[PDB]
DNA sequence: GACCACGGCGCC
DNA sequence: TGGCGCCGTGGTC
C-alpha cells in the first residue's frame, strides 16, 4: 500500500496494536488505517483516535470501548469478524478468520488496518446472495456492537468493602471443613487437588468409585458421584461443603475487589460477540455471566452487585423462553395451546418432581425443574432421569414418553431438523443464523449422538439468542433518551440502571420492548424486578 | 511468568 | 441434555 500522512479519509478500514486482550485495561500502542490503496499511520494513537468517525475494520468493538473509556464517542462499524462469523459461527478469532479469507494476523497497525480491508472486501462477496445473513449483520450484530461498547464502558458497581469483609468470613468456614476432612482422612492432604482426593476416598478409605472422568479414565471425585456417597461416609459432606465455598471464594469473592477499575470506580467485562457456536453472547475477564445465584452464600454474593447512588438496578428475564421458542419452531398446536393458556412447564414440572402442590413450588424447585425440561427435551437418557430423581427406571422412561407424546411436532422437527442437518451439514435458527455440525454421520454412536444433541440444540437456543440480541438493539436508544444505561446481558437476562425517578418508567417501556421484539405463535413474558442489587431487581 | 490440558463447577 | 469461562492442579516451557 502507498503511505500517506495521518488522517484518513472518512469510512476507511482501522487497524490498532492493544498492550493487553482487555480494551478497558488496554494502553493504545499503535493506530492505524486503510483505504483507496493508501495506508495512514499515527504519529501518536491516543491524540489521533479524536480523528476517526468511526471504529471500522476487525476488533471494531474494543477500539470502540477503548475510546469510550477516553471520553471519545468513537461507534464501532464494520467489523469483518461479524460477517465471518455469520458465514461460520467456528470463526472465532482474528488469526482463523485472517488465514480462511485472505490474510495474516500480525503485530503491526499498518498491516492489521490493510488486513481488515481486504477481509471485509472478501467476505461482503460472500455474503452476497446470503440475504438472511445479511439481515442478521445489518439488523442484529452490527448495530448489536455498539450497544455492547457502550456495555463494557459503563461497568458495574460492586461493593468491595463488603466482599473483602465477607472472604475472611468465608475463610474462617473453609478452615473448620479442612480439619475435619484431614481427620477423617487420618492424614492432611491437598484438598484442591482431585488426584489426591480421589487415592483418599477410593484407595485409602473404603469408598466405591461410581463413574470415570471423561478424558483421562481416571475416577471421578464430581459433585454427581459425591452425591451419591453422602450416606456413605461424613467426609463427603465436608468435602461437598469444601468445594462450594472455595469456588466460590477463589472464582468470585476474591478477585472481583481486585479488578475495579481506578477511573471508573466500577466493574467492566468484555462481552464477545463471535465466541460461541449458536449465536450468543459470551462474557470474560471478567466473566458476569456465572455470577452465582443458586446458595445462600452464591446469593450474598449476587447482593454485591449494586445500583449508583441516586439510581437503581433494572432486571429482565424472558419467561420459559426456549420452550416458547420451540413451540414456534416446531408449530405444535399442543406446546402453542399451552402458552396461549398462560401455563408454566417448569411450575407443573417441580410440582410433580417433589410431589407438591403449584402454590409449594419455590424457585429453587423450579430451578431443579429446569434441568429436568430441556435435560429431557434435548436427549437426556432415561438412565439418568431415573439416576437425577431417584425415581425407578420404568419412571422416568414413563415420563419421556409422555413428554412427547403431548407435543408430536416436537420429535418431528427434531427429526427434520436431525435430517436436514445431516444433508446440508448444517442447522439453522428462525432467522437463518447457521451451525455447521459434520460429527450427524459419525461412525462411533457417542459421537454422532453428541452432535444431533449438539444440532438440535443450536436452533432453539440460538432463536433464543437472536430474539435477546434483536431486543437489546431496539431497547438501547430509548435507555439513552431516558438516561438509563444496558449494564449486563445474561443469555435471556437484561440487568439495566436507571435513575431512581424515572426507573419504574424505565421497567415498563424495557418490558415491552422485550415482549414486542419479534413476535412468535406464542406470546413472550418477561418477568421485571427493580432493585437497590442485582438479587433484590430479581425478588 | 507463560501456555496447555484437565477435572470440576459457576451461570443461562 | 445443550451453551459458555475460570478456578487450581499438574506438567511443561
Ligand atoms: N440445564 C440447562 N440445560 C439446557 N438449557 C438450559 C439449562 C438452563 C438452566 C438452568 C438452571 C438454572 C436456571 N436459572 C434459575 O433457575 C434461576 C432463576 C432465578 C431468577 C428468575 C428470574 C425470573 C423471576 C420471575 O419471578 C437454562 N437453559 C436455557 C433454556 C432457557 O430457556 C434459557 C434461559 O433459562 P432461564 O431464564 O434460567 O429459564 P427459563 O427462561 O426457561 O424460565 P424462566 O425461569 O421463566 O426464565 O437457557
Ligand atoms: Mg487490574
Ligand atoms: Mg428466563
Ligand atoms: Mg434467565
Ligand atoms: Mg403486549
Ligand atoms: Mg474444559
Amino acid at each position: 500500500l502507498e503511505e500517506a500522512p495521518w488522517p484518513p479519509p472518512e469510512g476507511a478500514f482501522v487497524g490498532f496494536v492493544l498492550s493487553r486482550k482487555e480494551p478497558m485495561w488496554a494502553d493504545l500502542l499503535a493506530l492505524a488505517a486503510a483505504r483507496g490503496g493508501r495506508v495512514h499511520r499515527a504519529p501518536e494513537p491516543y491524540k489521533a483516535l479524536r480523528d476517526l468517525k468511526e471504529a471500522r475494520g476487525l476488533l471494531a468493538k474494543d477500539l470502540s470501548v477503548l475510546a469510550l473509556r477516553e471520553g471519545l464517542g468513537l461507534p464501532p462499524g464494520d467489523d469483518p469478524m461479524l460477517l465471518a462469523y455469520l458465514l461460520d459461527p467456528s470463526n472465532t478469532t482474528p488469526e482463523g478468520v485472517a488465514r480462511r479469507y485472505g490474510g495474516e494476523w500480525t503485530e503491526e497497525a499498518g498491516e492489521r488496518a490493510a488486513l481488515s480491508e481486504r477481509l471485509f472486501a472478501n467476505l461482503w462477496g460472500r455474503l452476497e446472495g446470503e440475504e438472511r445473513l445479511l439481515w442478521l449483520y445489518r439488523e442484529v450484530e452490527r448495530p448489536l456492537s455498539a450497544v455492547l461498547a457502550h456495555m463494557e464502558a459503563t461497568g458495574v458497581r460492586l461493593d468491595v468493602a463488603y466482599l473483602r469483609a465477607l472472604s475472611l468470613e468465608v475463610a474462617e468456614e473453609i478452615a473448620r471443613l479442612e480439619a475435619e476432612v484431614f481427620r477423617l482422612a487420618g492424614h492432611p492432604f491437598n484438598l484442591n487437588s482431585r488426584d489426591q482426593l480421589e487415592r483418599v476416598l477410593f484407595d485409602e478409605l473404603g469408598l466405591p468409585a461410581i463413574g470415570k472422568t471423561e478424558k483421562t479414565g481416571k475416577r471421578s471425585t464430581s459433585a454427581a458421584v459425591l452425591e451419591a456417597l453422602r450416606e456413605a461416609h461424613p467426609i463427603v459432606e465436608k468435602i461437598l461443603q469444601y468445594r462450594e465455598l472455595t469456588k466460590l471464594k477463589s472464582t468470585y469473592i476474591d478477585p472481583l475487589p481486585d479488578l475495579i477499575h481506578p477511573r471508573t470506580g466500577r466493574l467492566h467485562t468484555r462481552f464477545n460477540q463471535t465466541a460461541t457456536a449458536t449465536g450468543r453472547l459470551s462474557s470474560s475477564d471478567p466473566n458476569l455471566q456465572n455470577i452465582p445465584v443458586r446458595t445462600p452464600l452464591g446469593q450474598r454474593i449476587r447482593r454485591a452487585f449494586i445500583a449508583e447512588e441516586g439510581w437503581l438496578l433494572v432486571a429482565l428475564d424472558y419467561s420459559q423462553i426456549e420452550l416458547r421458542v420451540l413451540a414456534h419452531l416446531s408449530g405444535d398446536e399442543n406446546l402453542i395451546r399451552v402458552f396461549q393458556e398462560g401455563r408454566d412447564i417448569h411450575t407443573e414440572t417441580a410440582s410433580w418432581m417433589f410431589g407438591v402442590p403449584r402454590e409449594a413450588v419455590d424457585p429453587l424447585m423450579r430451578r431443579a425443574a429446569k434441568t429436568i425440561n430441556f435435560g429431557v427435551l434435548y436427549g437426556m437418557s432415561a438412565h439418568r432421569l431415573s439416576q437425577e430423581l431417584a425415581i425407578p427406571y420404568e419412571e422416568a422412561q414413563a415420563f419421556i414418553e409422555r413428554y412427547f407424546q403431548s407435543f408430536p411436532k416436537v420429535r418431528a422437527w427434531i427429526e427434520k431438523t436431525l435430517e436436514e442437518g445431516r444433508r446440508r451439514g448444517y442447522v439453522e435458527t428462525l432467522f437463518g443464523r447457521r451451525r455447521y455440525v459434520p460429527d450427524l454421520e459419525a461412525r462411533v454412536k457417542s459421537v454422532r449422538e453428541a452432535a444431533e444433541r449438539m444440532a438440535f440444540n443450536m436452533p432453539v437456543q440460538g432463536t433464543a439468542a437472536d430474539l435477546m440480541k434483536l431486543a437489546m438493539v431496539k431497547l438501547f436508544p430509548r435507555l439513552e433518551e431516558m438516561g438509563a444505561r444496558m449494564l449486563l446481558q445474561v443469555h435471556d437476562e437484561l440487568v439495566l440502571e436507571a435513575p431512581k425517578e424515572r426507573a419504574e418508567a424505565v421497567a415498563r417501556l424495557a418490558k415491552e420492548v422485550m415482549e414486542g421484539v419479534y413476535p412468535l405463535a406464542v406470546p413472550l413474558e418477561v418477568e421485571v424486578g427493580i432493585g437497590e442489587d442485582w438479587l433484590s431487581a430479581k425478588e
